[PDB]
């Protein structure tokens, strides 16, 4: 069995550009998106694509209307299809048992459902999104008690590993394809199919096939793994601020041993976006429902040690400031999760702010890409009284008794602090939480900055 | 300034290789190892080295009476040189605050208060030695109480990252190297002239200076993130069983994330030697002297899920022997904590045979490389003498058993004629693999006959 | 250095009558008491003063216009002053890290800011108001952070030991006088400067100097054993019913033993005030935040002490009323947190009253000093329904299942019991909560009372 006919149901992040490589690198292919959102099929096939990815354009466009097509017709794209994706995002429950923590696989089971009802015929069915662990089995039920005859369709997981920024990048070298399926010799064709489209431009050695179940569980537990890097090191450097040590210096030790590696060893105020924590809570979930309590308990410690990270950071700014800051004006400068990004999921600057303004803050937020409306959604559910928005971080930083730095920008480390420290309320406050300033700290004291970071001792 | 004399106290698995690869790589630096063992500095002088380590006859007997010299003439080696080396082991607490978890400093403080005690002029004294955080500061206490005139000790440290078995070639080819000392301008001498050393050999890039007190914690925190690496994918191997996932599987496709690394993701029936769980634990100590608890029960975790992973693996064994075994023959295959070395310090071996024995099962226990009396010190406090037996080829312990414990990645155990097996023992016949060495064979053992039962997969 | 000028910032019932002593004490001082409310400074100005203390009135004319002066130029008055006194309030925070138990020292920190922007030259500035302690050293980093050439502040702290009703009293006869500074030559004679302001009339035996740090820390631990005190006997209250052991004659028997002492050894439903539990809970937060859980922990036992008292006062009411007290009359007689005042602060009639309101209960509130409008805002739809506001005792008790003595006012010892009981539902239950019915139980229950009372079985 050869994949001729590729179907992609979700026209997001996931399902947008890994079908657009797919068309790009195998044009013999048909593919075709489809999505429920007229908007974002209508801005698929328009010049400005609905979501922002470097190399994107340039890929589509070579390849949109000869084997790469946008559609609204499910139904017709799912019956044509040899090979269906289902990418639709799973979004956390926000009632019920496991609300907060576990998936809702409400689209997953929608589009299994819509499958079967407009599938005749051998087809093979990919979870590409991130899923629960098991998922693949709720899928398989709706298949076996939906089936009519001569209809076999197959279901495999390959989970996605792209980043916002670097999705094209990603796809096109990946660190590793992952493809899961049933060990039974059907699966097995079904997964070969698969590997079969990513040989056209992934080496065979970086494809590694699995079964079902540990494709499902590798996807969430390598989140886990990466947001464990980041909590262990935000624990280091609670532990410098206390012995004298320097985290940065401790980081740079440790991670000179190859067996441990020195990525996602820098430590900060807690990790941030829209995987990590949600990845983790999962994995807990999962455990929990398996009747594993001591792994449960021993992945919530990576959550529990970056809400304590950010806690902690939070209450030295309050602490620093006489355990009073009610109408004090304090400088946020930073609010996406990260640099370079506008996205402001699970970002640290959030929870850093909703403590300040717990105080009773006045909150003077800049940041150079995250726009003035997520702001104000983000701290809101008191954002009017506490909150204001500034142009530019001199503005924010005009009569403050604190500099807070909650997002590693590369132009904070540019700023005229020499400016900034004569219009601030005296005594005046730098607390770096992302470790930008450093090499500055001997300037910024000689200007009469007290500067505190995370993993450096006062 | 210019190190020329060398001392390091403790002539041991530390202070030994170590020194002897510094006079290797610096023939004009004269080094001195002293000691209090007089049979381990007759054995440092004699063709029978006291510790082996590959390569290092040929290191010493190269250096050893040019310019590597071994004695117990302490105070005199003391006095003469420039550099101190303190290598003296820092054992665990047995009692009092922060017993089986901090350690105790009384070797270090004997060694520190004999320096000071024999010491004129300029000197840069140096923990090799795991120590904990802020143990300098204990040092710089002693020789700041028990000055001298124009005597101006400094202290540094420099934590050695060696492996047993492998030392040689860690020493000669280090990851990095890490020096520790204070801020101030005298200390930064020191440091350098400590660099310079290392510098004969090793690359100025991969030799890392920081302050004392991250070089001590480095130190402590590396060894602890490998632990978690451990710990982390033996908590994923209990979720394996419990889905249907393989570990691994789940290890290979996440070790391929480059951010991760492929290393130390080996699911295993726990981690053991003689450094994780004491670093790990000598890491939560000290958080929970610093009124750090949140810290604290975070690497707690790490020694709580290799806990787990112990007592997980024992309960299967037992579960599938109907929760009794009471008298029946087991056969446990490997004790040492790794392959390729006779260390049980702390080897799952030791836990997983204590559980067995708390049952009452007859052990019958085979390694190729761990000597008798090893096992039964370490299955010591009459029941050891009751239920233990070992035996001194895999299939005698085999014979009769009911289930055969596979506790070490021996490579042997791969090799076994397990048919051979089968027949002599009593049905059904078990297998636990606590190490996935059996991988690849689980088709031929299930054909044989074998229940196998194997961490992080699901019973077949 | 002598003192000459003197200004304090915070015109209320630390500030006023302190610095009114001062200036009567000390003729040759220029006193000038500075505040925002301008009512309250031109209320300082006029023949009715703005707090009612017994003798201030005398003192204050005897010296406003010769060297007491209240003014609304805080700027002018900090410029001359030689010693600044910082007695604003430091109310206790109602959200964030510390709500409910730690001081809010932004009053604090804006008068130091104040302070240093209109001073120049040497000054000394005083806390005067109940701090929590190292407070002294936020105003000294305010100082720091904003020093301008040859201006020298040096901070003291004189904690203020006077009490309400006898202000001037506890201000011209001190059991002590403390003050705390550095002991850093310069902060010993900022010392020695204050101390020379109050040798005019007070012994020099009596005006203890001790550090900043220790100056602040007595003032919350002379509290906190004040109230633990009362929380001890209190438990021994609970002991005597249980025991038939009566509180009053342990209590005398404790307090004849001298090292004991006999004040302060009165059982009650529990003690009140805006001050014993406000230091006891600023005590606990300060040693949390000190990673002293036991020292916590113990202090916190005095409050819980006062909780359980007031709770299990409640629940015997409500347990003699078989356990229901829906749509019943009963009277609270004594809504102050004490007798003599009309001040209800954390007084143990709000706390019983809510427990019983928590029931259902028609409560009738009589108390001869508390303003009806004060009751109904400490017991804020409950309220409209539930309470009601007695003109007279016998009004509250008319048709009223139980009497409940709150607050120990002498009148109540001499209401008739025989009138009241007349008209009251039957059974009739008397819950002295005070023990001022004492000698009087024989005749009560001869009445037909059922008369309950704490530490006594």
């Amino acid at each position: 069995f050869e994949i001729k006919k590729i179907c992609c149901i979700g026209a997001g992040y996931v399902g947008g550009p890994t079908c657009s490589v797919i068309a790009h690198m195998c044009p013999e292919i048909r593919v075709t998106v489809v999505d429920v959102n007229e908007s974002r099929i209508n801005a698929w096939n328009s010049p400005t694509l609905p979501i922002y990815e470097p190399g994107l354009k340039e890929v589509v466009e070579s390849c949109r209307g000869k084997n790469l097509f946008f559609s609204t017709n499910i139904d017709d794209a799912i019956k044509e299809a040899d090979l269906v994706f289902i990418s639709v995002n799973t979004p956390t429950k926000t009632y019920g048992m496991g609300k907060g923590r576990a998936a809702d696989l409400k689209y997953i089971e929608a589009c299994a459902r819509r499958i079967v009802q407009n599938s005749n015929g051998y087809k093979i069915v990919t979870e590409k999104s991130t899923v629960p662990v098991r998922a693949a089995e709720s899928i398989r039920r709706i298949f076996d008690a939906n089936t009519k005859p001569n209809l076999n369709l197959q279901v495999l997981s390959n989970p996605e590993f792209l980043a916002e920024g670097t999705a094209i990048k990603d796809l096109k070298n990946p660190d590793r394809v992952l493809i899961g399926g049933d060990e039974t010799p059907e699966g097995q064709r079904a997964v070969q199919a698969l590997c079969a489209v990513y040989e056209h431009w992934v080496p065979r050695e970086k494809i590694l096939t699995t079964n079902t179940w540990s494709s499902e569980l590798s996807k969430l537990a390598a989140n886990a793994f990466l947001a464990q890097r980041i909590s262990s090191i935000n624990s280091i450097s609670a532990l410098c601020e206390a012995t004298g040590a320097d985290v940065e210096e401790v980081a740079t030790a440790i991670g000179m041993d190859q067996r441990i590696g020195n990525k996602f060893l820098k430590a900060s105020v807690g990790f941030g976006g829209s995987c990590f924590q949600k990845d983790v809570l999962n994995l807990v979930y999962l455990c929990e429902a398996l009747n594993l309590p001591e792994v449960a308990r021993y992945w919530q410690q990576v959550i529990d040690m970056n809400d304590y990270q950010r806690r902690r950071f939070a209450s030295r700014i309050i602490d620093s400031l006489f355990n009073t800051v009610t109408d004090k004006k304090i400088a946020i400068l930073g609010f996406a999760f990260k640099k370079d990004t506008g996205d402001t999921r699970e970002s640290s600057s959030i929870y850093i702010s909703k403590y300040l303004m717990d105080e009773g803050a006045h909150l003077h937020i800049y940041d150079p890409k995250v726009p003035r409306e997520q702001i104000v959604v983000d701290l809101s559910h008191q954002v009017s009284r506490l909150v204001t928005i500034s142009k530019d971080p001199y503005e924010a930083c005009d009569g403050a008794h604190a500099v807070v730095i909650c997002t590693e920008w590369d132009m904070f480390k540019e700023l005229d602090y020499e400016r900034i420290h004569k219009k601030m309320l005296k005594p005046a406050f730098i607390f770096d939480g992302r470790r930008v300033l450093d090499g500055l700290h001997n300037e910024l004291q000689t200007i009469g900055f007290q500067i505190e970071t995370i993993g450096k001792k006062v």
